[PDB]
């Protein structure tokens, strides 16, 4: 028993944060094998931050610009390139602590863990979500750029996320390992916000699920609703459209349950419109939105 | 920007973990050195029971090796197996009895193998709203203070309300607890009042200002308002551990405690404070200042 937003553990990960610094500024990289990845803005003078010509910046280096600490040891750029908004160092020792990984790029909805890192320097793991506005709702100082988001299944680290900014709003921008961005996102320092958030609906059904599991049914009821009736509520409180891939994707958990999911979006109607009424659902007094469909299952079963 | 339940890095608690079965019972075991340590209900008259089993009963696992054990021995509710094989991956560590109201992370695992990490508090009953299933007991609790590992929790069971129970590393349990199986209840739960006040300097801290008010109040006032509230009671060592925060934000500690009376006797009036519609105290004021100034490890 016990529902706990719960992060992977972080170990795998910690033995490939390195600190990447290029003249006055330092962030941190994620080094696999002999290749350091971190944002290419490592690069850029806070006098370049507005239009920064990366391409431009990148040629007039050299490998000895770049210093790269892996604990107490340098470790020497031999090659950089550039991918998308992600800077490749080439270094000359391959990290012995590189664990079986993947680069994955993420879909809104999706969760992962977050190694927030300071000076190449691991501090703190957290879950966390990418919202259906492509930001993540972290916890990031100065210097968190390059901490990244992952998730480990068996034994393997697939990376996801890899941080670059935060947004006027206090939320957080980044790509995934191939530099592309989540979002409408560009590593400038231009006027960008984050579009209006909503709530990942099959995470908060997922999450409803879960709390059936661990015994809490007081928000069920008699009624069903059909799909579309449930989508012209659920639109009204700023929520995801639920398509019918999340009904599929919630079949085991309906079948695990015994509650169809057209059935638990019934309950989840009734919950936007009348609250909780003084009661909480797995410990929580809001609607839980970043525990997926698949995190339910691992958790509450194994 | 940002404020998270993190919890601290798993990696040096990770390299520790290894899977102990006796007969057929399977749970964890955490090697540092030459010794194994997990709970003694692994194996009641546990002096009766352990004295029946041998070195070669206990199959502890380490990934793809087995450990020898070379040793058994009880202290309090822990079994200490010696092995032959000290942990090459064993970091700089202490065994340390945490208060209530402290907190620390929990590298849940089964069969030897972490599954996930999350952030705890030892809540004032002693017990602690863990997320455990069948075979988590053996997982461990923990700080780290710069490279070492405070280990401050083994986990042994699960109580029926679905709160957690354990003891610390040298086999005390926190709370009122046994390790056997009988009628066991958690006590009546109170709010880390405290923490709550931590997580309040935090919100101010990111931005959140709408619960402030120009009032202050006593400690003794504010005292009488926490125990109606089934809150801890908050003394004037809980009110100097938050004068860093106080002076940071501005906002003395008992006018923090206005802020809180005013927050249970009215509510939140629709609001959240940090994205939660709940006063949450399981962050303690040092958890506040090291989230809200980047301390690494
Ligand atoms: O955002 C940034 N850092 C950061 C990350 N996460 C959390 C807090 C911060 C610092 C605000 C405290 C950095 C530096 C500041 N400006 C900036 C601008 C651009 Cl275009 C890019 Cl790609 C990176 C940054
Ligand atoms: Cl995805």
């Amino acid at each position: 028993s016990g529902f706990r937003k719960m992060a992977f553990p972080s170990g795998k990960v910690e033995g490939c944060m390195v600190q990447v610094t290029c003249g006055t500024t330092t962030l941190n990289g994620l080094w696999l094998d002999d290749v350091v990845y971190c944002p290419r803005h490592v690069i850029c003078t806070s006098e370049d931050m507005l239009n920064p010509n990366y391409e431009d910046l990148l040629i007039r280096k050299s490998n000895h610009n770049f210093l790269v600490q892996a604990g107490n040891v340098q470790l020497r750029v031999i090659g950089h390139s550039m991918q998308n908004c992600v800077l490749k160092l080439k270094v000359d020792t391959a990290n012995p602590k590189t664990p079986k990984y993947k680069f994955v790029r993420i879909q809104p909805g999706q969760t992962f863990s977050v190694l927030a890192c300071y000076n190449g320097s691991p501090s703190g793991v957290y879950q966390c979500a990418m919202r259906p506005n492509f930001t993540i709702k972290g916890s990031f100082l100065n210097g968190s750029c390059g901490s990244v988001g992952f998730n480990i299944d068996y034994d393997c680290v697939s990376f996801c996320y890899m941080h670059h900014m935060e947004l006027p709003t206090g939320v957080h921008a980044g790509t995934d390992l191939e530099g592309n961005f989540y979002g409408p996102f560009v590593d400038r320092q231009t006027a960008q916000a984050a579009g209006t958030d909503t709530t990942i609906t099959v995470n908060v059904l997922a999450w409803l699920y879960a709390a059936v599991i661990n015994g809490d049914r007081w928000f069920l009821n008699r009624f069903t609703t059909t799909l579309n009736d449930f989508n012209l509520v659920a639109m009204k409180y700023n929520y995801e459209p639920l398509t019918q891939d999340h009904v599929d994707i919630l079949g085991p958990l309906s079948a695990q349950t015994g509650i169809a999911v057209l059935d638990m979006c019934a309950s989840l109607k009734e919950l936007l419109q009348n609250g909780m009424n003084g009661r909480t659902i797995l410990g929580s007094a809001l609607l839980e939105d970043e525990f997926t469909p698949f995190d339910v299952v691992r958790q509450c079963s194994g």
